[PDB]
């Protein structure tokens, strides 16, 4: 008295054997700088 | 059993005897002025 019921299936999700990792930069902003102001807070910055 | 193709010629490439260094100079950009603004790191240049 138990029912049952599966997927499966096959698929392909990877990056370029040959130059692939190339087409991707990772930028990360800081927000700390002498006279400024931040949206986050509404204050200047040691100034 | 060997193939082989060849390219030969002459020309003329070479700055002019007579004052040709005076025709050139060279500018160097610097970044360093005090209160301002640095485009690559978006932040004041050192306060």
């Amino acid at each position: 008295l138990v029912n049952r019921t599966t997927l499966w299936g096959s698929a392909i999700n990877d990056m370029h054997p040959r130059n692939g990792a190339d087409y991707f930069t990772r930028v990360t902003l800081t927000m700390a700088k002498k006279g400024g102001l931040n949206f986050i807070s509404g204050d200047t910055i040691d100034a």
